[PDB]
């Protein structure tokens, strides 16, 4: 398998990266510095995450100690709901560049197509539990983004969580002058978004698969929801190879020519995750993990249902 797909822009993307929601600051320096150790080139951040500053000393530090230089590193970052007013997004571009010490991010994000409120929180609410929207819309937003590639601080610009019209929107932009060139999205055995990822192959926008081992550690977990990891069929298929069930969560997208971004804190599973080059799934693995789909979601994020830019109504 090899290790970069290569993106509408040019550049090639690592496939298998770190993820960093929930890593606590106190240990995302080490599992960074430990990830690139192991091979790991991309990470994928975000200033929401509010651990960039120490994935920050990770990369510097790992420069210093000459064990990669900057372009061999794909970073990844993304702007929040609260950014999308075109006054703001060179500034939360530049606050993230600040705190992970870079010149330039390899890719940056819209990491949800639904404005906030602009202002310090991240997550404003009001007393019927729905987000506080702004006044700010995909086309805008888009245009503020493509700015960033001319100015020189990212290589590459896209798009998360968004459903297939809403990327045709971009695509359809008056004077579009950047298509996007990743949507990162939920995708796992239990949603296998066949749908939307066919879309986007099909317009050369890659895919960049998240919450792979189904993020049994995000704060809204109940114990009644199915779980990945704990799968017994997901079981039997790992048994087989001898691997473990993260690495046949990690190795499925790869199959499927997506990027995927698993997430840990622990040397040890940071190191196992990135274990899976040298093992292939069989089509029987395939294909039976693609009847697994659910159409489930761990990230739904119901209080956002009522935003005009909710992405998940759509059928895809
Ligand atoms: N764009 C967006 O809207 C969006 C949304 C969600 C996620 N993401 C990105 O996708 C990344 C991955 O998704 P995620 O963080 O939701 O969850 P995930 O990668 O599906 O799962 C992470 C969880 O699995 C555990 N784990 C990791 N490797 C393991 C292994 N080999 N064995 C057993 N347990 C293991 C981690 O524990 P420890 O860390 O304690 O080891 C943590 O509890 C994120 O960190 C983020 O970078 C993006
Ligand atoms: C800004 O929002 C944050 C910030 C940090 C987290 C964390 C982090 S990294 N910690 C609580 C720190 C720690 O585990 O020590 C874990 C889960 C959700 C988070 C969230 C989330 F909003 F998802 F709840
Ligand atoms: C779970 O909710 C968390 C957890 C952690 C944070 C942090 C973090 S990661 N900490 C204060 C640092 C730390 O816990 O070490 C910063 C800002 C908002 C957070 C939030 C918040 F929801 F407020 F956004
Ligand atoms: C679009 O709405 C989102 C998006 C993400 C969050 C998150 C985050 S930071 N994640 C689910 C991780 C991510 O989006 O990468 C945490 C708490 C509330 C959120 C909300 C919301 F506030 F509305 F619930
Ligand atoms: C653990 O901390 C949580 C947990 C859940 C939320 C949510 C909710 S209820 N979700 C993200 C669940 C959902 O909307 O589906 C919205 C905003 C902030 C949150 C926070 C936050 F800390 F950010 F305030």
């Amino acid at each position: 398998m090899a290790s970069r797909i290569l993106l509408n822009n040019g550049a090639k993307m690592p496939i298998l990266g770190l993820g960093t929601w929930k890593s606590p600051p106190g240990q995302v320096t080490e599992a960074v510095k430990v990830a690139i150790d192991v091979g790991y080139r991309h990470i994928d951040c975000a200033h929401v995450y509010q651990n960039e500053n120490e994935v920050g000393v990770a990369i510097q530090e790992k420069l210093r100690e000459q064990v990669v230089k900057r372009e061999e590193l794909f970073i990844v970052s993304k702007l929040w709901c609260t950014y999308h007013e075109k006054g703001l997004v060179k500034g939360a571009c530049q606050k993230t560049l600040s705190d992970l010490k870079l010149d330039y991010l390899d890719l940056y994000l819209i990491h949800w197509p639904t404005g906030f409120k602009p202002g310090k929180e991240f997550f404003p609410l009001d007393e019927s539990g729905n987000v506080v929207p702004s006044d700010t819309n995909i086309l805008d937003t888009w245009a503020a983004m493509e700015e960033l590639v001319d100015e020189g601080l990212v290589k590459a610009i896209g798009i998360s969580n968004f459903n297939h019209l809403q990327v045709e929107m971009i695509l359809n932009k008056p004077g579009l002058k950047y298509k996007p060139a990743v949507n990162q999205i939920e995708c796992h055995p239990y949603l296998t978004q066949e749908k939307l990822i066919q879309y986007c192959q099909s317009k050369g926008i890659v895919v960049t698969a998240y919450s792979p081992l189904g993020s049994p550690d995000r704060p809204w977990a109940k114990p009644e929801d199915p779980s990945l990891l704990e799968d017994p069929r997901i079981k039997a298929i790992a048994a087989k190879h001898n691997k473990t069930t993260a690495q046949v969560l990690i190795r499925f997208p790869m199959q499927r020519n997506l990027v995927v971004i698993p997430k840990s804190v622990t040397p040890e599973r940071i190191a196992e995750n990135f274990k899976v080059f040298d093992f292939e799934l069989s089509s029987q693995d395939m294909t039976t993990l693609l009847s697994y789909n659910r159409n489930w979601r761990v990230c739904a994020l119901l209080s956002c249902t009522s935003h005009k830019d909710y992405p998940f109504h759509e059928e895809f």
